[PDB]
């Protein structure tokens, strides 16, 4: 808050000019943003006869893991995170834009395309099922129901789908959105859910009866449109109940969840689900569009959002009236997409950038904090995170998958060498 994480991109072929073991020298390079737009061209030599590497004086450059690169250039630090897997190689081309995953026995992948196709995969990502033209338009969102045998997906053709996993029917489709739908959250089981708009609102719909029983919005101003939603606990306790007095028709675990909700305005807001109170607004300290948030897994008093110029904050929705860290990023270029998983944030930024950044708790404590001077950057052949997911693969380990345009589906590793 506020300081600037400094981005650098690495040449996307350099493990193989690390290991090519050549007589000669060679030369990779490492591009460091300066605002970026403009930048600094680090060229990393390695050495022939496989003796190493010269970064230049005062800077270092090596191998901390099978598939994990660190650089120290001009005092600057910078991680860098290659593919384990190519996810895309054995299907058919699209540009994905959503992702989801789910593992009751086995364990499957949703993706979500421009053209408004849904592909199932397998553990292996091997096509299972494709829905062709499950939306006339971009697919913006697909979540698994937490029973693995359901999903729905949301559309810039205003409607969402409830799908089967079993043989692709579509036994539920919400209709009522004015505009782009956004973003979903789903409510313990899904027999609600809730879906965010460009129209301002976010509906929450009871599936059953596939109706909107309620619509919240920015209470300033209704029409403020919604890029993205988080949904989160604001106590553990106690269902049935451990108090007087309910209840509201048509809700299904709704009590003691809130909304949060990222505004093309910049503020965000909080809604009590139960209550129907907006809680809290966050306000547009950058004035520009929080395109994405998301909430810390071990502390839901801390939510990241990502706005439109390039500030990564975190707030603390207990203080609202000011981010307890901002931290710049391609200033100028927009955030994309913000993600909590496994004790790290992982960041769309631009067209080329993608950043897993770590989370700490404070020494001077015990509030969680951004290792922003450490980043990892998730190298690609400059392609474009449309949007993250993390693969906790069957023992509490974990991997990272990435999902974009030009048939982009790649898997990272997150454990340490």
């Amino acid at each position: 808050m506020t300081k600037t994480i400094t981005v650098a991109h690495i040449q996307y072929d350099f493990k193989a000019v690390l290991e090519e073991n050549d007589e000669n020298d060679d030369e990779f390079y490492i591009n460091v943003d300066k605002n970026l737009n403009e930048i600094k061209e680090h060229k990393i030599v390695v050495l022939g006869n496989s003796r190493g590497v010269d970064a230049g004086k005062g800077n270092t450059f090596e191998k901390v893991g099978s598939h994990l690169y660190k650089a120290r250039l001009d005092g600057h630090d910078f991680l860098f995170n290659t593919i384990i897997r190519d996810g895309s190689k054995m299907l058919k081309r699209a540009d994905y834009t959503a992702v989801d995953t789910a593992k009751l026995q086995m364990r499957r992948f949703i993706l979500g395309t421009t053209e408004g196709d849904i592909k199932v995969l397998d553990s292996n990502f091997n096509l299972q099922r494709e829905i062709d033209q499950a939306h006339v338009s971009e697919i913006t969102k697909l979540k698994f129901f937490p029973s693995g045998e359901a999903l729905i997906s949301s559309s810039q053709d205003m409607q969402l789908k409830i799908w089967s996993v079993k043989d692709g029917s579509n036994p539920r489709t919400l209709i009522g959105h004015r505009a782009t739908v956004t973003d979903i959250a789903i409510i313990d089981r899904g027999r609600n859910v809730l879906s965010a708009s460009l129209d301002g609102t976010i509906r929450l719909w009871e599936c059953g009866t596939g109706t909107t029983i309620h619509t919240f919005n920015r209470k300033e101003n209704p029409h403020d449109g919604v890029n993205s939603i988080a949904l989160f606990v604001g106590t553990d306790r106690q269902l049935h109940e451990i108090s007087t007095s309910k209840k509201n028709n048509l809700e299904f675990g709704t009590y003691g969840k809130y909304v949060i909700a990222g505004h093309v305005s910049g503020v965000i807001t909080v809604h009590n689900v139960f209550s129907k109170e907006q809680t809290i607004q966050l306000p547009s300290k950058f004035t520009c569009s929080c395109n994405s948030l998301t909430v810390d897994g071990n502390n839901a008093n801390y939510i990241y959002a990502g706005y439109e110029n390039g500030m990564l904050a975190q707030w603390d929705l207990r203080s609202p009236e000011c981010p307890v860290g901002e931290f710049l990023i391609n200033e100028g270029t927009p955030i994309n997409n913000v993600y909590f998983a496994a004790g790290a944030l992982f960041v769309s930024s631009g067209f080329d950038t993608s950043i897993k950044l770590d989370i700490i708790s404070d020494p001077e404590s015990e509030r969680p904090a951004i290792e922003f001077e450490t980043p990892t950057f998730l190298v690609s052949n400059d392609d474009e995170v449309s949007q993250f997911c993390y693969v906790s693969d069957d023992e509490s380990n974990g991997e990272v998958l990435e999902v974009g345009k030009n048939n982009f589906c790649a898997l990272y590793n997150l454990s340490n060498p």
